Order: structure tokens, then sequence, then C-alpha cells
């Protein structure tokens, strides 16, 4: 019942008052699957919510170091394993000053079914420390994250909590961390962690993961209303990470990429995106403070200072640049212009009221939670060194991921139409994610 | 082999109070006579003598809590077998039967068939003497819990790997390894097999010993220019087996005109289908649900206490009991004109209707080799925990029919090797037997 | 100290939703500003810094279940806070107060207790938000076995060493130990303290506290000219710190005079005997006999709804509850002439009474070291488990006394020293953070 | 080069004195290594080089044990683990009276190069002991060798170490080994070791590895170069395991092998191989003279087979067996292509004599590295934890060998040195564990 998911929430918000971020991950989490907790009159009885909202496991650690200069700091350092069910705790660490349990814990809750979400095996956590990677020299990131795995590595393991990057840890920390890792251990173990570079292993299609993985999603959701990116108008606003290969595979499908907007302005090129053309984007984009403005002149394009994508005629809308950056009368454009299919390549760029409009009338819409989700696959694709094999040589991995999100979709539509909707891909995604953990959590019984 | 002889004398006067147990091993043993024969180095390393005997035996007490707050007392056990060629491997039992003897019986067995499919399984058997009759699902909760607190440390995914048997299904699996999860705090889900989708049980689990079994026999079959397309099966038994060989069997052109419960069979002529199987499988699906029930709502003949054997049909696949097709049945399928009889249950054919299905020279499928897709994908579970992927549906069966193929092939034309013409029953067991000789050789005198 | 200001305000900072915690470091870290002064290099390896977060803490879920069948989830708690002079001790509150607060609060304070105590002990404090009220013999116990079934991966003999407190007594302990031995499969009983008797608990251990105060406060009255030798003594509660205290003054030829519960207190003008304290520790024991019966049944005197403190005595000895000798009350006491005060108790003295008491003088022995009875033979505990015997009460009762002395000595010594003069309070704070200061200061960074 | 180098080269010279075989590796190491090393002055900031010259870890101890008459004899075993940034330490054990640290530490390190060169995750170590196997029973090796596990079982493992093979050591001790591990640590892991029998975990073209790898190489090599050993005439030196499946390969890539030898002489059909002749020839007591006999083959005793005209020369016999006389004739011939089945069965001065023709050279180093590539195939397999058809293993070993022509040739691309292999092959080996060792920081 939403009268039982209503009244852990209720618990919650008092009981973990002082923590806030937390607090609201569980509402906004809890209060999407009113239907399902509805269907599962069973999970009340053996309190599933209560056990869900308690993290299995948290480590908090002392982290003295030294810095050049012999001065010694100490920091704060945490793994909050949060849910194994499915998986070894898998989620990033953080090393940002406003790191609290109260982050780590939100951050943690939500790596769980992302995880879930995925199909493969994998726990939720997430962990870091108040370190502040800011103005460090190399030497003492290093010697941050030797101290750090120091305690760190008691507690995870290929087995057990495979960590990974994320604010203020890259593949310089995770190298540096299993540096460290490997030194105590005593093996390789290089299943620790994900994100290390491609010399110990490492996988490739990663850095291409999160955008690739946008357009194999979208491809999905236009197959199964015998639609394809096959010469298409898309639409693409940002123009990092997601947005650069976002674009690359778009048009191995042979899509007509048009646009790619920046915190500025709009670039907009009617015949469309080609390799060339896209690789001096990069360049542009690497060069702070290139400017997607130079882009378009450089090649001849229009340009649109203070305007977004979103007023271009297209059948297909993707969003890669920020949160909130699609809303209402955005959509509204959009939609009398024709937009067929819509999908999230940033983190919520559509408003929850531009979700309804695209969601009735028409238009497919691709949720990010879903929809990215590339990059997470890929790291659960990283282990898959358990094969102790030669990665693989980036078509393994590329047709891999692609059959993977293919299969997020399908599973994402299933769960839908299982309780009663169909193609509501936002609750997709939202149940799956949930039902994945759930299932296990009932299964192994009362235990955790 | 008066080495074998004395060998199995010596076992019948140490291990009398173990009558299961010594009579697998005479019943084994006895059949690797020509093996051994050829092989006078294995007398040498005290081979038999070593391998009868398991390399480690656990029993631990296993105190529970019922729903009432009432104290009960089981005992637990792992026979870890046999580890030479896999880590041990094998299902878990909870019945009121169980002893030493039994646990020791099937797991001697089980290193023979584990070795049998072709992947790198050991041999082992384990359980308690719990009774999970009319125990409440939380009870059985309890005393799974109970039994792992101490089984843990004995087993893993590189060392001895259990799995379901008799009164130990998904549900006991999932209880367990829920809290091995908890007490070691790691995934190593490749601990169990036969789990729940959901943290890392293989797609075609359910369906494996069925499809296994019709991917054998199509094996016999096509080595005599003969296949399942446009033959006339028959099917005893409606169970999970007997459900899985019709689905095979008809995805192979065959046409299958059987099925049958304790209550009677069922003649269908026009073949099963798709959609009439699916039914079946719904009411046989519980409760009270009856063949006949089945027939009824098909209007199809049914056979209010007799069996299938009757009917003339090309193939015959038992997956009823054992015993369920003895000398009766036997001449009747000769008579008809059976071609081939392939066993899906459990030592179905009695010795004496084994025949003499030597005459009309009736091509014949031990269940040891061909009700082996289950013990089979166990290992392609295993496999795929290791990799920490999930394989498709289509990619874990065409893996269960490779294997059985070969579970056919080597294991049996050969056999053949030691000249025993074409005898499945013995040409696959002496495989088994051969692999783990082998192994053990060459690991020198350690266990 | 200027550095010791800097670290309480960014403390202050840092952890405010942390009352508790931050109130504690403050207390605690404001009475070393002379340690600090006299050390400049603490501050060149951030030592204060280093010292206020806890090592390693952990968070567990606690799944468990009711003895009529339903789910309830609580939150476990370890923190692990320092462990530079032995292995993490402290004991584990069962409390739906609970919280990482107090953790941290209780775990911080006993890192210091337990370096007082000479002893190799660390600091720790740990539990539940659980609450053992209303809740049945064998609930107690499956939840103790939830708990311990994930704690045991972080404590061990060597490692972190629970005992007691709140809703954590020796039947708590022996039920986290059963979970502990099934799990690890070993004996290791030196993995908790507080046990019984039969499996490793110490003899001397419900004495320990009693005991500790006299041996304390003799010391105290002998660097003070006098002793327990012919004096008169009051002493309040009827607990086991009370009735030891009482047992081991009177064979100091003490004359204790009092004793009270929650109605009242007795007045025994000739002295408690040993016959005579022998029947009261029988009623106490007894709900719900109480200390007016032990007066009714000896013609002594009863003063209904008081305390001792009116009563003329030159040892007072608070042996009850928190806050018991307060400011108008700490008047009588000095106005007769009470030549010293030692709290066997929980900080029993209020911040007033410690007016101070001197101002007039009179020796004061603060519950922090004097009442460190059962953490110094918790210890013993610890040590007898090692050597794989059990000490006689002589024995343990020897090195106890011998231990306490220690304490006094070591709190007026180094404690100085440091300037003023004989201050037990601070004292103990000082010879506390100085041993683990040092230890700290050998072994380097990190920890 | 570079000044790096050379210091370390010589600061090494001075504290390993003693230690010739190793200093003589360290320094035939280094010196190629040159123009990488300039090119990262990072290296030289955090001393790599310095670390890189000295093993992780070192393991030493006493193996006592008994013969067949119940004397006690006492030997010595060695594991040096040298390198492990790019997978858990990897390499075979030797058995020989002959065995000591230099030896083990020379091995060692040159294994850690072998081993990265070779494209999958495994590091480098050798291991072994003094013990002389000549003269021994089955039995004596087998409680020797169980000796040798009962302590060295506790420094290795499917993640950490994983021996093999070696002068001294094939599939026999591997088992008796193996055996031993499995009876102490009370579960599976095989993978634990390499080189086992297929009943326990061995793989198939374990035995076919060295000798294919070599064939399908250069015939990478030749694709980059528009040709194939397709149409080609071409010779083998030796008849051994190598050699053998040298020219199975090279028979299934459509070309004619014309020669085979032995310590003795060799065989001229130049009417080529076929399947059955090099059926017969597989022959053991009894030499090449009897096969050329046997089907009335040209044969010539006491010389090698490089005065014949070739279009590739397939050198599988042993060390400097190419001396430069040979090279000139191989050169005035034809030759297109010459490649190392053996160990540097060419001279530098015959290697320099062909790479300024004119001819296409590959290195043994990259070469014949067939084995070491498919005994981490093994660990793969092991990992699956399944067996692979012997046509998977061929298929998996068939890339890897072209990958490592690619890495190769794309190495010394980088660095300028155009298309040659043997700098190419020093390189790659090192820049993989050193980008590993850079981005593992300063621990190892």
């Amino acid at each position: 019942m939403s009268k039982y998911v209503d009244r852990v929430i209720a618990e919650v918000e008092k009981k973990y008052a002082d923590e806030p971020e937390f607090v609201q991950t569980v509402e906004e989490v809890l209060s999407s699957l009113g239907p399902v907790v509805d269907a599962h009159p069973e999970y009340e009885e053996v309190a599933l919510l209560e056990r869900m909202v308690i993290p299995e496991r948290v480590i908090e650690f002392r982290v003295p170091w030294e810095d050049d200069n012999g001065k010694v700091h100490v920091n704060t350092g945490y793994r909050v394993q949060f849910n194994g069910a499915i998986g070894p705790y898998k989620g990033g660490l953080r090393f940002a000053p406003s790191v609290n349990l109260s982050i780590m814990k939100f951050l943690g809750f939500e790596q769980a079914f992302k995880d879930s979400l995925t199909t493969l095996p994998m726990g939720g956590a997430k962990g870091g420390s108040d370190f502040d990677p800011n103005g460090k020299s190399d030497r003492e990131v290093m010697r941050f994250c030797q101290a750090f795995m120091t305690e760190l590595y008691r507690h995870i393991g290929p087995d057990i909590d495979v960590p990974a990057g994320d604010l203020g840890v890259g593949a310089r920390e995770i190298g540096y961390m299993y540096g460290q890792y490997r030194k105590i251990v005593g093996g390789f173990y290089n299943g620790v962690l994900t994100g290390k570079a491609r010399s110990f292993g490492g996988s490739l299609i990663r850095p291409e993961a999160t955008g690739y993985g946008l357009v194999y999603f979208t491809e999905a959701m236009l197959k199964r209303h015998g639609m394809g990116f096959e010469g298409m108008r898309v639409s693409v606003s940002g123009s990092g990470n997601v947005a650069q290969y976002a674009i690359e595979k778009a048009m191995e499908f042979g899509a007509r990429v048009i646009t790619a907007s920046d915190s500025s302005g709009t670039v907009v090129d009617e015949s469309g995106f080609t390799k060339e053309k896209l690789a001096r984007l990069i360049e542009i984009k690497a060069s702070r403070d290139g400017r997607v403005a130079d882009y378009a002149k450089e090649f001849g394009l229009v340009y649109l200072e203070g305007q977004q994508p979103w007023s271009l005629p297209v059948d297909i809308a993707l969003p890669c640049a920020t949160q909130n950056e699609l809303d209402v009368d955005a959509a509204h454009q959009l939609i009398a212009n024709g937009v067929k299919a819509v999908a999230e390549g940033a983190n919520m760029p559509t408003t929850i009221e531009a979700t309804e409009l695209f969601q009735q009338a028409g238009v497919l819409f691709a949720p990010g939670k879903a929809a990215n989700a590339g990059g997470v696959a890929t790291s659960g694709l990283e282990m898959a060194q358990n094969a102790a094999r030669l990665g693989w040589k980036a078509e393994k991995v590329d047709a891999r991921l692609h059959h993977i999100m293919t299969d997020i979709h399908d599973g994402s539509a299933a769960a839908a139409e299982r309780y009663g909707l169909g193609y509501n891909l936002v609750a997709g995604a939202n149940i799956v994610g949930f039902q994945k953990i759930a299932d296990a959590m009932m299964a192994q019984g009362i235990a955790w």
C-alpha cells in the first residue's frame, strides 16, 4: 500500500531529519513505487521497505596524510555499502569537501537502483571523503589516495565492493588507489575497481559509453514503433562527453544531427554533422575558452546567442547538457514542430511539466535514468576481467553495450505494461530497478 | 578384475552398515573391469581404494527454532567426495531418511555424473535429516539459516558449490545463499546453483533436463541416420522433465502423442502443440490439477490407470520414476517397432527390460547420460556467475546442446575403445571414470 | 592553549548536529591546555585533529524477528575510536535513543578511562537503537544473534573487545558470544568481557567497582595523612558498587554507617558488620525487598525519602546515580566536617557540589578515576583469558589493588605538574591523554 | 639512447656484480629503450628504472625431501615475483642444478616484458629449484614437487602468481605440484598453474602454440607488406615442437615448406612437405637422415638449410644458427622474410644484414611468444569456467599474434623507427608495464 509507502516515508523524515539530502531521495523514490508496493502485500509482511532504507553496512574512517610541505592534514573517509542483493556493492567515490554521510547515503541509495536498472549483477553503494582535490599536487592526491586506500581495502574487493570515479575522483585517482590496493593485498585483483586505465585494463568504449548508449536506447524505443534514427532530423544540446558521442552514434545509424549547444548559444547545421566537423568541434571544447560560437563561424554555420536548440524542427530531441534544460514552453515548440522521440542525455534535463506534454499527447520519451546509463553499464562490462581477457576490441564492448541498452528498454517497458500502463518508460525505470532488488531481497530471506 | 573384485569385497566388509553406499560401489566398479584391466598402473597407486573413500566428510549439529519458539535439533551433512576435476559439486537433500550412507552413495555417483558432462565439476552430496514436511515458509528459513551458519566455512565458488535436490528448491537455495552472503560479506554468487534469476540463476534451468534429453537422443538418433522429424514420440510423466522434453521434441519436428500422471496416460495423435502443451503445464501446475483434466479439456483419450507403452511409437521417452518401464512395456514397444528409448527420469527402465532391448537393435540412452542437462547447466550457471554476465536463453541452450552431443559422442563410442560395442550404459560411465582417473593420476598421491 | 581552542571551535562547526560529541570534546580537550603547551610537537603532526575523528566507524542494518513473527529492523553501531595502546575496548549500549553522536561521545571518553587504567586497552563504544524494554528473553537472543552476525567481522580478542552498558548485561553478552563462537568456529573467548564464569568470566567482577573505589580513596587518603582506619563512612546506594564498597571499607577497619535506596537511607551508628552486609545483599537482590526491611530486621535507623548526606562522617562514597549529591546537601557534609568524598557511582557530584568541594579543601576522588574498578578488572578478564586459566579472587583482587593505586599515583604524579597541585580531576585527564599521545607519537602517521 | 639509462645500467653493473646473468639482461634490455625513456622525462622524476630493476618480491626456501631409498636430500627453491603491474605474477619454474637467484632474476626480468608484449594481462616472474631431475624416479619427482609446493602454495594463486613449466618442468611436474596445492588450500582454484593436463584445466593448442604463432605472426608481417605464406617456398631448421607445428600451420596457409633439420643435418624436399610426410618424422630415437631415406629425399650432412633459395626463412633450431655467411646466401637468393621460432637464432650481424636489405624480419621475442600467449589463454579458460575447442583457442591465438604484430609495428612507428619489429617488440613490452607503473604511482 501507499499507506505502507507513506508511513515509511514518514518515519524516515522524522528519524533522519538531520540528513536532508537522503530524506528527499527516499521520498522521491518510494513515492514512485506506490502501485508496485500495492501489488505485493508480502513486502510489508517482511518489512522490506524499512530494511531497504537502512544501508547494509556503513564505514567511516580517519584519513591522516601529509602535504608537499610536510604539514599533516586529516579528512574523513566513507564507504556506504547500501545494497548487495543482486551483486557486489558498486558505486563511485567522491572527494569533495561537502561530502558527508547524508550525501553518501542518498547517492548510494540511488546507485542501487541504477545498478539493478542495467540488468548486470551490481550492488548499490557510494563512498568518498571531505578531502578537497582543489589545488592539491599530484603527489598530494597520490598520497591522499594511498592513505584512503590503506583503510578502505579491507572492506572492498572484486567480489565484495567495486568502487569507481565521480566528483573529484578520476582515472588518475583510481590508478593511485589501485596502486596501493595491490601493494597491500598482494595480488592482481584488478576487478576491485572500475574506471581504470587500459594498461592494467581498463575498458574501451568507456568515454563513448554514456552517449553511444543514449542513441542505442532510443533506437529501441524507435524500434517498438517502426521508426529508427535512419535519415531523421536529430537535435542535440550540450557539447561535453554525452553529446560528443550522442552525435557520433546518432550519425552511424545515419541520422542528421543538426544542433549542438553550450552555455552561451546553439549551432545549427542544415546539412548535419560529419566526422570532420564533429572532431573539430571537440578540439575547441577542449581548449577553453573555446566556444561553440567559434565552431559555427569557422565552418560557416548559423549560431544562436542566448538560444537553445528546441525551436528547431526535429524528429528526435537529445538534451545532453544540464538539469532542467528543457522546460514546458520548449516542449510546446518541439511538439508543434512534429517531434517524434525525446530522450535524456544529461541528468534530468526535461522538467516534470514537460514530461507530461511529451507523454500525452504523442511523443516517445526516454528517461535519462534509463537512457544515459551506458556508463553505468560499461562499468559492469569492465568486470569481465574476471574473464582475464584482453579487454574486448571495443567493437566487442560496443555490441554488448548495444544489447544491454536494448534490454534496459525492453524490460523497462515490460515493467509498465506489467503494472497497468504501456509506454510510460518513466515508470520504467522505477519498478524493474526496484523489482530486481526486491525479488532478490525476498528470495534471500530475513538476514539483510 | 581380480583387483576390482577385491576392492568391492573390502568395501562390503568395511561399510556393511552402509548398504546403499556398498551397493552403489559394486554397481559402479563392476562396470570398470575392462578399463581397470587396461590400466595396471591404477592398482600401484591404490587408485580404486582412494576413489571410494571420500576426500572429506563434514557432519554438524543444526539447532533451530520453529514458529512456536520450540527448539529442534537436526544433523547437517556435506560429503565432498572427489574434487579432482572441478570444485566439489552436487545437491543438497532435506529428508528424514538422510544419513552418511545415503549422503555417500549420492556423492560417489555425483562424481561420475559431473565428470560425464565434460564441465569441470567435482562430485559431492549434502543435506540434513530436517523434514520440510509441513514446516512454514519461515521455519524453513530459520533452518536454512542455521544450516548455512556452519556450512559456509566448508563451501565456496572455488571450493564446493551445492545445489537443489529432494527437499531443496530455489526456495531453500536463496534462503541459504542469503545467510551465506550475510556471513561472508561478499557476493560470490557462484557458491550455489539453482538460484533465482535475480541474483544469478541461469535461464534454461527449469527446461534443462527435458531439453537435454531431446538433445541427447537426437545425437543417438542422428548417428544411426535417424532423427526426431516426423517421428512418433511417447512421453511418460507430466512433471518438468516430461514438460520440456515435449517442448524440445516438437521443436525438432517430432509428433508427441502422450503424457501421464500416477493417475493415467493421455493420448493425442495429432501430436501436442505449443498451445496444447501450454495448458497441460498450467493444469499440472497444482492443485489436484490432473492429466485427465487436461484430456477432458481437449477431448482426448484418457487411459485410466495404464501407461503409454502400448501405443506404437518410433521413439519412447520415459520421464516418470524408477522401474516405470519393465519387461511388459519392453516387448510391446519392440513388437510395435520402437526405434529408440531414452531415459529422462531416474533409471526408469528395469535392468531386465534394458533387456534384450538388445533385440530389434533398439537404440538406448541411459538416464546417467541422457537426463543430465540439469547438472550440465549448473556448470553453465557456475560459468555465468564467473563471467559476471547473464547469458541469453538462446546462448545457454546452444551450449547445453553442444554439451549433450558431446556427452553422447565420447561417452558411447569408447565404450567402443574397450570393445563393448554400442553400449551407452557402460560406455558413458567409463568416460566419467576416465576423466577422473586421468586427473587423479596426474595430481599424484596427495588426495 | 590557542591550538586547543582552534580544534574545539573547528569541532563545534563540523559536528554541530552531534551535540553530545561536541560538548564532550569541549569538556575533555579544554582541560589539557597545559599539557599541549608543554608539547609543541603535537601540533606539528596534527595530534588533536586526528584524536577527535575515530579511526573507524561501523554502522549496520539489523533485521530481526519478533516472538510472534513480524520483522523489526534496528541500526547497529561500533565506533572504534582509538587503538594505539591496545585493542578497541568499550561496551555496547542497547537503547532507543542511540546514535552516532552518542556512540562518539561515549567512545572518545572510553579511550581515556581505558588509557587511564594502565592496562593495554584502546577505546570504542557501540550498540543499537534496539530497545530491550518489553522484549522477551528469546527476542533479545534472536536480536543479539543478528547483531553479532555482522559485528564479528570487525572485532575479536586482538582487535576490538566489547562489554556491557545500558541494555547489555551478562545475559546479552552470552547470546552475543554464542553467536560469535558459532560463526568463527573457535573459542576466542577474549572477544567480550562481562562474561559468565563458565566460559571465561572473571572472579572479582561483581565487586570490581566498589572494591576499586575503596582502594582508590585509600591511596588518596594516605598522601593526605590518614586512611579508612577507624573513620566514619557514608555510602549511598544498595548496588554492586555500594555493597562492595562497604565490603572493602570494612576490611580497612572502617565504620560504615549508611546505605540507601530510592526509598531512603539506613543509619547504623555501630557500623556495618560482615553479617549485616550479607543479609542486606540477600534482600536488595530479591525484588521487592528493600533497604527498609534490612533496617526493621536489625533495629537500625531508617530515614524515609532522604539521603545519607545530613549524616556526620569523615568519608562520603556516593554510589547510587548521577547528580545525587548536590548544592544545599554538599553543605551538610562540609558543615559536619567531612574529610574526603569519593564517587563510586556515575557523576553523582553536581558541578556545584564541587564548590569545590574545596573551597573547603576536602579530599575529592572523581568517578572518572575512582570507579574504574570494572574497566580495570575487565582488562584482567582479557588477561586471564589470554593466559588460558582462571586466577583466584585473591589474585585478581590483588592486581586490582595495585592498579587502582597506580591510578591515583599517576593521576597525582605527572598531573601536578604541570602546575595545579593536587587536582585528581585534570590529573586523571592528563595521564589518560598522555599515554595515548605518547603511543600515537611513537607510531607516526597514519593513523 | 640516454644518460638516465646508462646511469642505471652502471648502477646495476656495480651492485649485482656477482649476478652476471642478471646484469647482462638489464643492460641488454635498458640499452634499447633510449628513445622511450628520452621521450618520457616523467619516468626519472619518480624513479622508474631504479624500481623496475628490483623485483617487487623475492622468495627462497628450504626444500627437504626423501628419495626412493629413505635418504634425505635438501634443495633450495626460488620464486622471484618481478613485476605485477599489468597482471598477477606469471612465469615458469626451472628444475636444474645450475639454478640460482642470478638466473631466476634474469629470466624473471625478461619474462615480464615477454608477457606484457603479449597483450594479455599477465605479469612477470620466474621460479624453480636447484633440484636435478636427472636419474630421479617418478616418485622422487612427485615427493620433491610436493615438498616444493608445501612451501610455495602460500605465495601463489590464480589471482596472485601463476607458475608454469620450464626446463625440468613439464605437465608431469605441473600436475604433482597442483596436486599438493589443492590438497593444501582445499579448493579447486586451478589456474594457480598453467601447462596443466587437459583433464583438470589444461588447454588445447598448447603443444601447437609456439610454432603456430610463429606462422600467424609472420603472416601478419607479410600482409602489412602485401604478401602471405600462400604460394611461397619456406625453409625450416630444427625438427622438434616449434619446428613441427610451424610446418603444420605453414602448410595450412598453402606454403611449400621444403626443409627440416636437426643437430646433425637437413632434408631437402623441393616438392614440399605434406600432412603425411610431416607425420612420419616425427621420429623419436632416430634422426632426420632416416626420414630422408624413408622418403627418398635429398639429405645433406652437417650443413644447415640456409643455402637453398626460399621466399621465407624459419629458424626453429637453436641459438646463433644463422651466422652472416648464411644470411648472405639467403639474401642473395631472394629471401623476402625471415622469422624466429627458436631463441635468438640470428646474430646481430646477421640481423643487421636483412634489415639492410630488403628483408622483413620478425624478432623471436614477439614471433615465438605463442606458448606464452596461449598460457594466458589457459588462465582465461580456467576463469570461465569451461574448456574451449582447439579451434576456438587457435582462433584467439591467431588474433593475438596479429595484435602483437600491430602493437609492435605501432610502437616503433610512434618513436619514428619506421617498421623495425625488433625495436617495437622491446618498446610495447616496456610501454605497457611503464604506463601501468606510472598510473599505480609510488607503491611498487
